[PDB]
DNA sequence: CTCTACGGATGCCTCACAG
DNA sequence: CTGTGAGGCATCCGTAGA
């Protein structure tokens, strides 16, 4: 009860008709799907291969009943032909299987990524193999209206060109040094036992459960732990613990807790998710499961940035990491405010600027603490917080001893004013980025309206940089390793180091050039043998 | 508007057991 | 012969802890 091609040819050793390859002559695109025996590319086999050519029954290669390599020759040609688009559903899975089975492939259109982009993160056997192979032709036709027709053109085309870089990143993985891992685990464990012993001595109770909040609270009350104001401790929250630093017990307790979360929540949890036959971890990246459109990962961005932890990630033998970052990509995206644009054009830092406005100092007299405070003020107020919320956010995440009257002065102290007033007045629910990626709110939130275009444009820029990088790296067999925040990490042989550095820089600069017309980005790049070298 | 893990705390649910 | 405290886990839940 539809118009999806449901007839098919079946290819085996007994009926192989060479003339079938004449269907491949002068085609531009075709729907491609496969059927496998399971989910693990290393443990499973390809049961079927489906190729749907327009107006023809699907050519189905029965791989469990094919043993002459010649039968797949014309197939390999289609796969190798850089001028034939392969339309696929779940392109990573099929490409993974084809690569593991020594098939080369290039030019892919994954209809699932495009459909997920039509959704804008709103979250609203042979006959089957034939209809699923041939439906791709019509998805290709319609989803490619939703290329050039839509202005969602830009993002749909770029994510679609980004399909291959994402497969590259997940398939290359990143190698883990288990030595330093278990080592640091034993270290933090010995520090934890030192904490436990020295604190149960400090708690005047050797049998108290240091992991039981009630027992620790009772011991502290018994120990009569009081602050400078002689007030007995009432709760064990770290914020309250900050008020009792005059006692060595709060010292040791906060220490043991920090080391405990570090050890159990990380040193003890991390080994539970690793691959073995390759000693590589292959995490799962979600493309469109965040509100902004940034990448997410599961089973890398929640990994601590401290060099103590990031030193565990190393390149393969004879290779080296190349790490690149955008310098303040979000704020430049926001600028793209007259004062702000002129400052950016004079290469004046936005946080130094805000520090000079709050403190009334001149830019040469602004110190790092001034810039840190200005950073917190900028991220809090630019994204729509009020001074009460600002005080709490600042003290919580930046550890600042500001007063309510101060944050209120900060709040009260032309482009940004106009844009904020426009957002307040319109109270709109639909917003878009410079790629014209779009979102519709369930209700109006000033702060989410301010936050969405910046992060979504950052996502667009990084993804286009990954697309250019993936195309530019083939010549030197470059490997895409990682993308976090506004930074990318690649792994390359050491002899192409500086060349890949330029490729990476030009991959990111051209991407920035596609979106920013009034401001120039800055790329910080380093050559490293570990991920901790950047820090 | 949360989420996650974690132990401690509830909270019934059910089975061997001694009267 | 048969209700029953006990135990015996089995999860659910609070709050950190983000």
């Amino acid at each position: 009860d539809d118009d999806i091609e449901s007839r098919f040819f079946i290819i085996n050793d007994n009926n192989y008709n060479e003339n079938i390859n004449l269907i491949y002559k002068d085609i531009k695109y075709c729907g491609l799907n496969i059927q496998t025996t399971g989910l693990e590319v290393f443990d499973e086999n390809i049961r079927l291969i489906q190729i749907a050519v327009e107006n023809y029954p699907v050519i189905i290669y029965d791989m469990f009943n094919i043993n002459k390599k010649d039968i797949l020759d014309g197939l390999r040609k289609v796969l190798e032909n850089k001028n034939i688009i392969k339309i696929i559903q779940n392109g990573k899975f099929d490409a993974k299987f084809l690569l593991h089975n020594n098939f080369k492939i290039e030019n892919i259109f994954d209809t699932y990524i495009a459909s997920k982009l039509l959704d804008k993160n709103k979250n609203m056997q042979l006959f089957y193999a034939a209809r699923d192979s041939s439906c791709l032709l019509k998805l290709y036709k319609k989803l490619k209206e939703e290329i050039k027709k839509e202005n969602l053109h830009i993002v749909n085309d770029i994510e679609n060109k980004c399909i291959l870089p994402i497969c590259d990143m997940e398939l290359n993985g990143i190698k883990v040094d288990l030595e330093n891992l278990q080592k640091s685990t034993n270290e933090i464990l010995n520090e934890l036992n030192i904490e436990k012993d020295n604190l149960k001595k400090k708690l005047k109770d050797e049998n108290i459960n240091v992991n039981s909040q009630q027992q620790v609270l009772k011991a502290l009350q018994k120990n009569n732990v009081r602050d400078i104001s002689n007030k007995l401790i009432e709760n064990t929250s770290d914020s309250n613990l900050k008020n009792f630093l005059n006692h060595e017990e709060i010292i040791s307790l906060r220490n043991y807790r920090r080391l405990y979360k570090l050890y159990s929540a990380f040193y003890l949890k991390l080994p539970l998710h690793i691959n073995t036959k390759t000693n590589k971890i292959h995490t799962t990246f979600n493309q469109l499961k965040t509100f902004s459109g940034r990448f997410s990962s599961e089973k890398l961005q929640q990994i601590p940035r401290q060099k103590n932890i990031r030193e565990i990630f190393i390149p393969n033998d004879n290779n080296i990491f190349i790490i690149a970052d955008f310098k303040q990509i979000e704020l430049k995206i926001a600028a793209e405010d007259e004062i702000m644009l002129k400052a950016y054009n004079n290469n004046i830092d936005l946080h130094t600027l805000t520090a000079s406005i709050i403190t009334k100092k001149n830019i040469p007299d602004i110190n790092k603490e001034d810039r840190h405070i200005a950073k917190a003020i900028n991220f809090g107020l630019i994204y729509g917080m009020n001074y009460v919320n600002l005080k709490n956010y600042a003290n919580t995440y930046y550890g600042l001893n500001m007063s309510l009257d101060q944050c209120l002065y900060f709040y009260n102290s032309k482009g940004i004013y106009k844009w904020h007033n426009q957002v307040k007045q319109k109270r709109a629910l639909q917003y878009s980025t410079l790629s014209n990626r779009k979102v519709i709110f369930p209700y109006f939130s000033f702060t989410k309206a301010l936050n969405y275009p910046v992060q979504g444009t950052c996502a667009d820029i990084l993804k286009l940089a990954l697309v250019d990088l993936y195309d530019n790296l083939k010549d030197i067999n470059g490997k895409i390793i990682l993308c976090v925040h506004d930074e990318i990490i690649i792994e390359v042989n050491k002899k192409f180091q500086e060349e890949a550095l330029k490729i990476l820089v030009q991959s990111m600069e051209n991407s920035a050039s596609y979106f920013l017309k009034k401001v120039k980005c800055e790329v910080s790049v380093k050559i490293a043998e570990n991920w901790g070298s950047k820090d």
